[PDB]
């Protein structure tokens, strides 16, 4: 019984977190290239402008870093993973005015995740 319960929490955290990166190959994949690209590097806010940015946002988070994270094992818990996802789109919101098409970007991609996440097991 110990055994047997032990190796259902292994097998379901380890399902949880392979799930995690096939969402994080989705949102980096092609076929969502149109609103993701904002997404994938760090802001560079000196080339854009933007010397207040980082006074509005304390933490920030961009899709190339998560992986990078998860390349180096440092997710150990899916909700971790999905905390770090949507950082990055409560960034966005909190930045910019909701008129700005980046925002409208990041409403079709946090949409895209959101969809893919409810289906976790
Ligand atoms: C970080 C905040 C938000 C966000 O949340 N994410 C995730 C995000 C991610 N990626 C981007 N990309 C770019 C955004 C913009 C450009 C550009 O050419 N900007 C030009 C506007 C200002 C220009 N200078 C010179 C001319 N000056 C004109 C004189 C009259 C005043 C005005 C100031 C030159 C550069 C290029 C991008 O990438 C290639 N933007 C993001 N935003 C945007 C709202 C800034």
């Amino acid at each position: 019984a110990a055994y047997f319960q032990g190796a259902a929490s292994t097998v379901k955290v380890t399902e949880q977190l392979r799930h995690c990166s096939e969402i994080l190959k989705e949102m980096l994949a092609k076929k969502h290239f149109s609103y993701a690209w904002p997404f994938y590097n760090p802001v560079d806010v000196n080339a854009l402008g933007l010397h207040n940015y980082y006074d509005v946002v304390k933490n920030p988070m961009d899709l190339g870093t998560i992986k990078e994270k998860m390349d180096n094992q440092e997710y150990k818990d899916a909700y971790k993973f999905a905390a770090d996802v949507r950082l990055m789109f409560m960034n966005c919101y909190k930045y910019n005015p909701p008129d700005h098409e980046v925002v409208t970007m990041a409403r079709m991609l946090q949409d895209v995740f959101e969809t893919h996440f409810s289906k976790i097991p």
